[PDB]
This record gives structure tokens, C-alpha cells and sequence, in this order.
């Protein structure tokens, strides 16, 4: 909500309160997304100065809390910084920014991000340039310097993340996209490679001495519909565990696709249709594994644009002999969602 | 603070900076509420959407920032999200919500929890449907579907909530109250019960495979005048310790009476009195041991809706002799709070 | 911001997003201030309430938000509540407050304390009187009743903090500081003395059972011009660390001096020029030991009142055979913050 507007400055405060609960059978340790309740809420600013008439200053930060722990011992679980970064636009030179946020090749995968509680298997957090990471660097080009409509670009620079764990680490890396967006139509590829940190290479599973991940999509966006569809591979950057072994590391290689079908009726209710599928090839012991299939029926319902529900509802394809031990059971998750 | 009011969605920030210390003697190990510094702050918001003229979604989060840690190790203790539910509320059919909220015993259990700064000592965390609790979803109705002015009631159904400790998880179960308001009176049957997880069957103390709690209230509220009277029993729900042999479990059973009274003086003045007293029966190797018993004197003081200070002095009845090791003296609580 | 102000109340909301990056050679840990990311986000309130014309209630909460953590376990590192308190100020007579809040010598440490980045080195954390501290009660006195036109005072009393750690425990103690106003000129003279701990006194580093610490400040501020100066000496009070032996305690004594001047453009750089010292004396072993020793250059320039970038330059003077162990390596900060 804008709660701020003076002086060429305007911030917005904005968050959710979401009562969440997921249905699937069993302690839902084998099912795709657990069970239980899943409550959890948003709190976070996005802020906004114009220095003068090219010059834009901003920034924002959004944090999640948790709303399912005890006000006990467990009571910080979940809790975390989503976003955190600050930055300027220029005119038509482009912007940059520094802090905690999305890679770049994010910018391909956010198409098909868009399913009511689950979906977007492939963008994990502080795996490379998948998902929200520390320490990157981002210029943003749109309209290519302003000569041409609907093209635009972004490099990001990540800065080396020496963490206590191989899973949430990094080397340095650069990393691109280029997107064009026509009436409708989009098509994005985007790119990124990076060092692996000496524990990451100290790891089990996977083995080389950098990461890639490249993903590009496609899309249509118009006329109450939306299909959009998604297709990238990597090397050595998706993280996997052996439940049986209790081994971890990284994928050697994981081709993906995602494809999302979604119509809005007037009346506030979107059905969604998706499908999700990663598979891991040449995973030390293990050879080609499943790590996500299945089937997405969900719909969301829209009262106003601070209020709505819906049902997800993952059909897991995956079955009960894959190697790895990734569960083969349904989710239904069911929510209500407040926000402001 | 209402900060935003446009397009039916309103939201409202607010919170609170409570300067407080608690005076006992020792280190108070053996005194009821502590000792030193124990200043804090909140910050939480209550948002509401009108979707139509019937038609009410809304949600509510509140976090729990503790102001006695250190920048260091420490930091984090005792910080906690509260409250954290979306909901919608329907003409004269009821309300519904889900989340992080309060159980309904405390339907009943409201009536007595009004001391400045102690009080309600049975309306504890994590534990069933006395306090706030995860997971729980509340049809409340008012007015009997509108057909009875001052009939209300709800149900609450309880998430499974299976956490690391017995003392912070909780089986299925239903719980319901009933309350009449007639012209300052009221009066509130609440109930509730619940299986009990392996883990708090797994505990020393207490015995049993479902949890119980009820509670009844009575009140007369009018004319400057708070006098409220609460009188419950549990069964295996009420935590318990034996700090000797620093054993842990549940009391199999007690009986809780709470008294409050307070006069609202027209300059700001508002002295409370009140006695609580919980016992514990049949507690494995101990017999009936008191848990809380004491007289409550006490008062605050209000410069305006939004600067307030008190005093609240608890006289502590339990004897150096008690069984569990239940602290003895007294504390005297001081507080200077600010708030919006 | 300013986000609310009606019926004598209001709230300010405020923070900032900071994307800041550290660059030192080698792993940083033989660095001044580290090397990486070091992007974080600062979110908190002041309310102002006006009971009446000579009265007002005021409180504040600041949290910190590191943006540098990953999602995953180490999310909440760094995470904190930095100041929280309430109090009120009446008339000419003066205010009080209490909760967590700055001690009194930090009346003194805060002239130096404006360098962009790093700077204050002595104003440490759950240190006693020097920086922010749990459980202090503040008196503060301006114009001297209103009979004295820049003469104010302050007399704060600590109370106990027995934390599970040395470094971040406390005695009870009193502490004060005078200081004057006289058009661009200012000085101030502050003083604390507080009891140390059982665990402060069973540590390995520095013999005492009183912590003291004092500090005399001068400046002048006016015309674009700011000068400081800043000197103090403190006893068993200053927390240090035998990196060699991995011994810790507090330095017997210490002489600190600070010096700062910087200039305001009229186009909104303000170029920085410090210089810092601490050197410790009569640890128990080594003898005489600097540590902290520097120049700083470095620059902010303001684009607005909400957005603006800086770089900070430390040249250590400490050197590589620094009995402590402290760091001998050059840290230069470049950051751009957003903030309302
Ligand atoms: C505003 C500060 C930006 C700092 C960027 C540092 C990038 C470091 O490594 C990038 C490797 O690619
Ligand atoms: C909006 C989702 C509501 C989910 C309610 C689940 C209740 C589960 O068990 C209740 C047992 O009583
Ligand atoms: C509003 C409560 C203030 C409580 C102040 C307690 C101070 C305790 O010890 C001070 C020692 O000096």
C-alpha cells in the first residue's frame, strides 16, 4: 500500500497474511510438498525517489515470517530476507542496482512462476542465479537505450558467497539475459556461470569447477490467457540429496521444462493447468533420476486485489522406486490470502 | 495507527515500545515473574477489505521484538511471531479463519487476562486451545445469525501440530464456546479437546490419549466497573516441571479459578486487584500441588490512548515448601509504555 | 516517514535498504573490516504523543535486517533489535526514558561517529556505557531547567545484565555527562562506572571488580564545516581478543583518541578525513597494544534527503606483528543506500 508521498518520495508498505495448510497422505514425508499447516506472512517496503526528471533513486527489502512455528524454541524457523537492495535508474541509460535479489536467469524462469502455491520447482534460493541470492550486482537495459521497443537486457555480476554450507555458496560468476516482448508475445534467454566454492567441490554428488545454468522462454500474455512455457539445463548447480545414502552435492546435468496454461474469467476465477519436469543426468551411482514430475490443477479465486483463495493440487508423476528417494505422493494445498 | 484507507482496503499499522523491569529478590530463580529487564516492543497489522456490502475478507499478523537481548549470541531470544491469520466475514452467516490464532477456551479465558502487567496465568502458548496455537481454523457466529442479539458461539478445529517438543505439539481436535452479553453482563462456556501426540504420551508426567480444557466465565462490564471471575479444570494439558528432578509432562489434572476487579477513574487512573490460583491434582509422585497462587495489586495509569505507565505488584501466596519448587516470593513489575 | 499524525500523535515509520559490498585482499580476516557483501536493511519507529502542552510521550524500536545471509540456516546471523524504549519529557523540567537504549558516554563518542562507513570504533555493543545497552533508565536535562541556553546534562543509570557471555554482561552502574552548545561550538564531557560480573572477572584478560569509562568530546559544526575530536581512556572496559592464544577479556586500560573533518558541498559531496587510535595497555602478557589504528578518507554524496552512495577508505597504520593479532590489511566500503 502507499503509505508514503511527499517530496518526490513515495514508499510503499506492503505484506500478506496467508493461512495456509497442505493435504497429503502419510507424515507427507513422501509426498511432493509435506503436510500440514503452512501459514505464513509478508512484511516489506519498496521506496522510491526521483532525484530529478532522468534520476530515480530505490530500493526495497521484504522479509518472511513464518506462521506456523511455536512461540517456542522452533519460533525463527522459516523466517528470513527475502529482498535487500538499493539502486538507481537513469533516464534511458539503464539501471543498477546491488544487494540481495533475483538472478539473472531468473528473468527466464519467472514465466512460468506462476501457479497458485507450488510450481517454479527449478528456481531455489541461493543456487546460483536460479532464485533470490546475496551479493549480486545487476544493470538492466529496456528498449534497447530507448531505440527500440520491447528489447532489453541485463548482466549481473555475483560476488563470491563463502557460506558454512555447500548448498547455500558461490564463486564469483557472471550472468545475462536478453528478452523481446511484442504484443503479447515474449521470448527470453537467459545465462550464467560461476566458480564453485572449495566445499562445494568437497561435496559427493557432481563433480567439476564451475556452474552453469541457462534457461529460455516463451510466452503469450493477452486476452485473459497466459501460456508460457520454459526449458533450460545446468551443470553442476541443482542441488540433490541421496535420502537413502544421506549424500548431497549437485546435479552433473538436469535438463528442464515447465509449461503453464492459465485463463482469468471476469468474475475473479483463474484455473490454472501446469507441468513441471527435472531430471538429473550422469548423478554419480544413481545414473539419469527424476527430481520433479507431475501435473498442476489448481484455480485461484480473486474477491478483489486484497483478498482471494484457492486450491492446488500437485499429481505427482514421480514414482515410488526413483532412486534418489524424492517422493511420490499428492499435495493439496489450500489457502487464504490477505494482502495489502 | 490506521496508515492506509482506500478502495475498502484499509489497513493498520501498529505497535508498541513497552519499557519495562521487573523487581524480585535473589536472582530470581525463586520469585513468580523474574527479575531485571524485560522491555520489548511489537509491531504487527490488522487489514480489512470490504469485497461488498456482505462480503469482509481481512488478515492479521503481530510480531514480538524483545528489547532485553544483546546485538550478540542472544539476539534472537524470545522474538516471535504472535499472530498470523486471513479470513472472511459474511452478512449475518459468521465469520472464518485460519492460522496462527487463539484458542477458543480463551473465549473464556479472555474475561480474567486484564492485569497491567501479570495475570492469566492459565492462557499458556502452544497448548491446545488455551493461548495462541498454529493451525487452527474459527467459525465465529454473532447475534445468532442475527435472530438473537448478544448469543455468540464458535468452533475451532486444531491442526495435528507435531514440533520437536511435547510441550509445543499438539493431536486433532475440536473445541467450541458459547457466550451471551445482556447490557454490561456476560457470561462464556468455552470447551475443547484433543488427542495428544506419541511424544507428549512419551513424558514422565501426566497420563492419558486426549487432552481436555474448559472454562467458564462471568462478567459485569459498565459504568467504570471490570469484575470478571473465571473457573476451568484441564486434563493432561496444563505443563508442568519438577524443577528437583527437573521432570517434565503434563498436570493430569486442574482447577483454575481467576478473580479480577477495576475501577477506570475518569483522570486515568485504573486500580486492579485480582487473585489467581491454579492446582495441579494427581500428579505422578507429588499428590496435589499449587501452580499459581497469589494476589494480584496493581495499576495504570493512562496520560492519553497512546502513553500509559503501572505498577503491578504480585503477592505471591505459594509456600517455600511447594512440591514442584514453584517460586515463592514476590515481583512488583514497573512499565512506561508507548504505543500506536 | 512521516505516516501518521492525528488527535496529538504521531507515528514516523523509517528504515533504509543498503547495498553495501566490503573490499579487502586475501580472505579479509587479516582486513580492517572484512571483505564481501554486506548489504542489510534497518526497519523501525518513533512515536511522538503530546498529553498536553507541557507533556509528551514518546517511543522508538530500530531493528536490523542483514541482507547478506542466505534463506537458509544462517538467515537470522546479524539479525537484531538496536534500540527500544518509552519515555516522556515534561515541560523544562527534562525526559526520562528506559528500555534499550544508548549509553551516556556514547553523549561524548557521538562527535566522531560520522565517517560513511566504518569510523566510532570505540562506541562498541552491550559494552556499558559506551554504545547500545539493555536496561538503561535516562534523565536527560536541556538549557538547564531553561535557565541555561545550551547547557544540558544526563545521568543514566545501567542495571544488571547477566548474560550467558562475558562480553555482552553487566554490573549495575551510573553514568553522566555535561555538555555545551555555544553557536557552532560544543563540548561535552561524559563518565560511567558500572560493577563487572562473576564471568567478567573469571575471564583471562584484565584484573578489576569496576569497569570505568570516559570520554571528552569538541567540536564545531557550522558553515559546511564539521570538525571533531574526540578522547577517552577506559578500564577493564574494552573488550579484546588474543587471536594467537584465543584468549578473551577486557583490556585493562585504554587511551582512545578520534579526529573527523569533513565538508558539506553545496552540491551534496561531502568529502571525509579521519583518524583513529586505540591502544591498549597492561594486557596481561603482551604489554602495550594498538587496536585500532587508521586514517579514513572517503566521500557520500547526496543525490536527495533519501538517496546517496559513498566510499570508504581505511588505511590501517596497525601493523603485521600486532601482539593481538589484530588486522594489518587496507577495507574499502562502496555502498548506495535508499532510505525514508
Ligand atoms: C555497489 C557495489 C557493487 C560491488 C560489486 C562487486 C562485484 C564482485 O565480483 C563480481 C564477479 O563477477
Ligand atoms: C483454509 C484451510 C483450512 C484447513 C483446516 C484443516 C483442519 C484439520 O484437522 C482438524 C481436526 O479437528
Ligand atoms: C521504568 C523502570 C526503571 C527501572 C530502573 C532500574 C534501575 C536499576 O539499577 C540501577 C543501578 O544504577
Amino acid at each position: 500500500a502507499e503509505i508514503y508521498n511527499k517530496d518526490g518520495n513515495k514508499v510503499d508498505l506492503y505484506g500478506k497474511a496467508v493461512g495456509l495448510h497442505y493435504f497429503s497422505k502419510g507424515n507427507g514425508e513422501n509426498s511432493y510438498g509435506g503436510n500440514g499447516d503452512m501459514t505464513y506472512a509478508r512484511l516489506g517496503f519498496k521506496g522510491e525517489t526521483q532525484i530529478n526528471s532522468d534520476l530515480t533513486g530505490y530500493g526495497q527489502w521484504e522479509y518472511n515470517f513464518q506462521g506456523n512455528n511455536s512461540e517456542g524454541a522452533d519460533a525463527q524457523t522459516g523466517n528470513k530476507t527475502r529482498l535487500a537492495f538499493a539502486g538507481l535508474k537513469y533516464a534511458d541509460v539503464g539501471s543498477f542496482d546491488y544487494g540481495r535479489n533475483y538472478g539473472v536467469v531468473y528473468d527466464a524462469l519467472g514465466y512460468t512462476d506462476m501457479l497458485p502455491e507450488f510450481g517454479g520447482d527449478t528456481a531455489y534460493s541461493d543456487d546460483f542465479f536460479v532464485g533470490p541470492v546475496g551479493g549480486v550486482a545487476t544493470y538492466r537495459n529496456s528498449n534497447f537505450f530507448g531505440l527500440v521497443d520491447g528489447l532489453n537486457f541485463a548482466v549481473q555480476y555475483l560476488g563470491k558467497n563463502e557460506r558454512d554450507t555447500a548448498r547455500r555458496s558461490n564463486g564469483d560468476g557472471v550472468g545475462g539475459s536478453i528478452s523481446y516482448e511484442y504484443e503479447g508475445f515474449g521470448i527470453v534467454g537467459a545465462y550464467g556461470a560461476a566458480d564453485r566454492t572449495n566445499l562445494q567441490e568437497a561435496q559427493p554428488l557432481g563433480n567439476g569447477k564451475k556452474a552453469e545454468q541457462w534457461a529460455t522462454g516463451l510466452k503469450y500474455d493477452a486476452n485473459n490467457i497466459y501460456l508460457a512455457a520454459n526449458y533450460g539445463e545446468t551443470r553442476n548447480a541443482t542441488p540433490i540429496t541421496n535420502k537413502f545414502t544421506n549424500t548431497s552435492g549437485f546435479a552433473n546435468k538436469t535438463q528442464d521444462v515447465l509449461l503453464v496454461a492459465q485463463y482469468q474469467f471476469d468474475f475473479g476465477l483463474r484455473p490454472s493447468i501446469a507441468y513441471t519436469k527435472s531430471k538429473a543426468k550422469d548423478v554419480e551411482g544413481i545414473g539419469d533420476v527424476d527430481l520433479v514430475n507431475y501435473f498442476e490443477v489448481g484455480a485461484t479465486y480473486y474477491f478483489n486485489k486484497n483478498m482471494s483463495t484457492y486450491v492446488d493440487y500437485i499429481i505427482n508423476q514421480i514414482d515410488s522406486d526413483n532412486k534418489l528417494g524424492v517422493g511420490s505422493d499428492d499435495t493439496v494445498a489450500v489457502g487464504i490470502v490477505y494482502q495489502f
